[PDB]
């Protein structure tokens, strides 16, 4: 019930948003920084409508969360029905069928034929924490291996596991220990197209410095998200999986950002036929509502004793109902193929921008998870400055585009799969205009 | 749909619930243990309705979450309107008024008159993690002081801060360090009704073993929930606050369980006119939806740099709508007063029961957070076995009572404030008959 149309009625942000921001600055901790202070009142399809009557094109999905669309009809109906029945029971006090059905679908849909079990929580960070807890409990080992460019969350442990100090970790430690980091595969920067070769180097550091028998878990994102939409070279994730099986360590795919159709497969692990021991999901899973999950090999998942896993809110009834509608909408609207169509278009348009603008060092990603890295032309020297100039101009023309990167020089595109063709095209036109302006 | 009456149509749990439990066992990880495997289909007022047609009296509130009632009408309305508008933007990308309004209301309603700021998250563990991040960033100190009988959550750091190893911590370490624990005030077991004297020993341990200028935060629940509804003697929390103010440490009140009307004041800190540096809230704040908060002195809250506090889902639009509804409901329906009236009924009935039955060692708590600790008669030796059996027998008669305690020997009562008087009475009648029945 909102027109799929870009609309700038005021300056961005407009007067009502600026008043709301003054309120924010008086009521809310400074640490909660706001990228684009336009205050949202409705959203759907490919549009965010703000308090001043503006409609902006959404190339963010709330950081890859509203993959099925903001207030997707099936989600709305399901949440509206669930909230009238009950809001919360604590599943561990008195359970409910929604939790159990979400677990069944996850067990069914994630990679591999083997027997699987699931546990539900609220946030990504919490699901990662729980993946580590499951692995230590099953293996009775201590060490967790993580990678360069990794991002896993804002709890103490998930901050330990995250690579970048500023601003995720700065001043918040000391950090949970027996966490060891080794290089990832980042071909633009490491010069190595062969993932098997890059994995050998990572695995040698694990063998020599950590000890294969001391490793509970090897934890990696299939595409490093906040780290710059960095995609390991083919062979890399596969060689980590084999090492884990061989040495009795639990291989954990962190699919918090890549899961649920985002990459042109239902899960990113599918791209290379990777079957992980555990898989962490969140963001896209419940179309906006707070839900996260750990799914994996039954025997590993069953490692922790009864009552050893939990949390008060986890697998909240409204969130499960929303997750079931998300799963149905993915199947019903074939959004996995829609993610592939969107990527074809974005890679084509961005490839053509890069062909004529050498400030784009690389275009990378798949499906609806695409990025450009901005550098000094012909080099790998980062240009964070240009990147902030580009985002600021793009926001000013009503396009919501996000930045990331270990070096602050990556522009990422996470459109919802409900984005209409004509708005995807217009958003890309705006991007071209901006690179022509700046 | 839902009649406010207890209804036992099948054995507890019935056949439909039993097939659902077998599905749970095939699909959900064994670690997510289930206390009472009746599968809920509807809830409201004082009642949980299960898949077999049973209606159970709810003395657990989902562990102190549905204080305003399950699916409270203002919540249902607020959530229904919000979901049709938007589900999520991530506040840190493009914000929305609901988050800011909730922060303003927390700033206004929490103890103290000074200027405050608030930040919003999803779970209690998350909020407590963030109180520690915030205290560490402002003070530039490392150490966090926690207490005996504490529970703060299931994340690595909140596991560290939690006292009891079994089953919260066992096998999940190693744990985030520079966490240091000292004794609390527990009059039934320590003999000391002077809270100020209990504090002196705790503070002397902080002084000598941590060092006052290394202490970033002192974190305590005003009533220890999971630990057995242990209520510190008067003057304990006051002495901690003062010591923190004098030594530059952040006093953090963890009111995740105790907040929002539960204890017969809006925040349990009010009972002793305690004004904490930071207060952590959750559970009852959003009437079932996942939301948590940290609120406190502006300077301290602004310690962390821009971009340092975050989380994709935090302050979710639906949850904020719910929270605004909860706050308005508490005010409109006078739920703080209502919590006092419930505490009065529960303290008198349970008191009478304790006068006749010396297996009850103590009745304790305030408002709708009341507990009985069970012991071998004439001693303080814990009786966990009796506590499990009384709880099981209550459940068999359709009363959802929960248990807790470091020694496993505490029966806790967390009725919703929407509990009709007649069902409060019948639940207590059920407890009395169960104590008479179970030897």
């Amino acid at each position: 019930t909102l027109t799929q149309e870009r609309r700038l009625v005021t300056a961005i942000p407009g007067p009502i948003s600026q008043e709301l921001q003054a309120r924010k600055q008086s009521a809310v901790a400074a640490g909660v920084g706001v990228t684009l202070p336009v205050y949202v009142v409705a959203a759907g399809g490919g549009v965010l409508a703000d308090a001043d009557g503006n409609q902006l094109i959404d190339f963010g999905s709330g950081i890859a969360v509203t993959t099925v669309g903001n207030s997707a009809p099936a989600v709305v109906d399901a949440v509206t029905q669930q909230v009238a029945a009950f809001t919360h029971t604590c599943f561990m006090v008195t359970p409910y069928e929604g939790y159990v059905k979400v677990a069944e679908h996850l067990n069914r849909l994630t990679p591999g034929d083997h027997e699987k079990r699931t546990a539900l929580f609220n946030s990504g960070a919490e699901a990662v924490e729980n993946a580590v807890k499951i692995a230590r409990a099953y293996t009775r080992r201590q060490a967790v291996v993580v990678f360069d460019h990794a991002y896993h969350g804002r709890t103490n442990l998930t901050m330990a596991m995250t690579a970048k100090n500023q601003p995720y970790k700065h001043g918040f430690g000391p950090f949970a220990n027996e966490v060891y980091r080794v290089p990832t595969s980042y071909p633009f920067r490491d010069g190595e197209t062969d993932g098997a070769a890059a994995a050998a180097h990572a695995l040698d550091l694990i063998n020599k410095q950590v000890g294969a028998d001391n490793v509970a878990a090897v934890v990696i994102e299939p595409v490093h998200g906040e780290g710059g939409f960095v995609v390991p070279a083919p062979g890399f994730l596969g060689a980590l999986q084999k090492w884990c099986t061989d040495n009795g360590a639990v291989f954990v795919a962190d699919e918090v950002q890549t899961g649920f159709a985002r990459t042109g497969a239902l899960f990113a692990c599918e791209h290379e036929n990777v079957v992980p021991d555990l898989i962490v999901t969140a963001k896209g899973i419940a179309g906006g509502l707070p839900l996260s999950a750990v799914t994996g090999r039954a025997e590993i998942m069953d490692g922790p004793q009864s009552g050893g896993l939990g949390g008060t809110y986890g697998g909240n009834p409204l969130a499960c109902a929303a997750a079931l509608a998300v799963i149905d909408t993915i199947e019903r609207e074939n959004l996995v193929a829609r993610a592939r169509a969107i990527g074809e278009t974005m890679l084509s348009r961005l490839g053509a921008l890069a062909a004529a603008d050498p400030r784009i060092g690389e275009v990378r990603g798949r499906g609806a998870m695409i990025a450009v890295e901005l550098v000094k032309p012909g080099t790998t020297e980062p240009d964070a400055d240009l990147t902030k100039r580009v985002a600021a101009a793009a926001h000013a023309q009503g396009l919501v585009v996000l930045t990331c990167g270990t070096y602050g020089n990556v522009l990422r595109f996470l459109p919802p799969l409900s984005m209409p063709d004509h708005l995807l095209d217009e958003g890309l036109d705006i991007l071209a205009a901006v690179f022509a302006e700046v």
